[PDB]
């Protein structure tokens, strides 16, 4: 039910490696760690959770873009990029959250379906 | 070796239903119509061409933004989304050209890989 | 002087006008330190949020009012609010200029940065 | 006055100077007429093209070369160069900037038009 996938516009590829940590608004109005993960060969992130698990909620997706860049030996600009979103408020849907990335820009759009 | 991909920025879904026109540039310097074919129900538009037949050259990937959004009863700004490129030049790759639209905007990245 | 912000709508093709944006510090202890604010012009810009002296290097948090801007022309949108987190860096050029660019299921954002 | 267009380096984070941008209008043979042209400044922006007696309704086309530019600057690039086509309506707004913002394998363009 959520699916992370991420560009490099620099490479012209998918980009690998990326870390995404997924954090879910808590009743205190906190950041509670949620799901993590990396970003495979294809760029995609899967198995980041259950539709048992991904309850209604404001969940943030933080995509390491610096940790990436760095990785790469390139000295980026944003320290991440960030996606913060209600989610499943009429119901489970599915969520692919994609981001294109370049060393002083980013883009992000979400693709939601219904099961 | 060649996939496009179209996204809506709008309703946050893939973009069905899309025209696409790919041409090549001829020795004569004009632009030959080479394939076309439509998105599917998951904005992915396959089967435009083959190894064989997708030779080195400069392509342009015209997709047809304006009659999306009129088909959905939107007046955009642009006509079309182009992309020209030289492809297959250091021998054969595989090309996945993506777009992302909203009604005054587009964004086009490549994604190449080597089989 | 030393930071503007510059919103973008792409589904009107316009100027992103009376958005609230609100600028962070980051803290010692990790947390989000109030910093600047104020809501765009009718050209989308903010001006005059902080001064040379004022602006040091850090962390620094631009969060952008896109759910509120989005209801008050009647559209439903996804995000609760966009994130611009980047360093101020001096051995750098001394303007920058943030930018996002705005629809219902995606925004872009870059850097602008100039002596 | 009516048209100006301004282009953005996503990769160093700064505007994109001296861009050879040209403009052409579509004439009723369906063929591309040399409309205006020239180079950006050290903002990224090209203004001076036309004046409001000369930009009549009709579809116009900019080419911006962007092989060029990243080929200066030492970086191999995807694109032969980007374009945007759109039509001048003059029931809309009355000036209209063209944005591109570059990357070596992406762009993103939007129309920002205020009156
Ligand atoms: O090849 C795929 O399956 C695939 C999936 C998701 C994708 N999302 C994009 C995309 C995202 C932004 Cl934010 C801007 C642009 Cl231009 C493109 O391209 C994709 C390609």
């Amino acid at each position: 039910p959520l699916m992370v996938k991420v560009l490099d516009a620099v490479r012209g590829s998918p980009a690998i490696n990326v870390a995404v940590h997924v954090f879910r608004k808590a009743a205190d109005d906190t950041w509670e760690p949620f799901a993590s993960g990396k970003t495979s060969e294809s760029g995609e992130l899967h198995g980041l959770t259950t539709e048992e698990e991904f309850v209604e909620g404001i969940y943030k997706v933080e995509i390491d873009t610096k940790s990436y860049w760095k990785a790469l030996g390139i000295s980026p600009f944003h320290e991440h990029a960030e996606v913060v979103f209600t989610a499943n408020d009429s119901g489970p849907r599915r969520y692919t959250i994609a981001a294109l990335l370049s060393p002083y820009s980013y883009s992000t759009t979400a693709v939601i379906t219904n099961p």
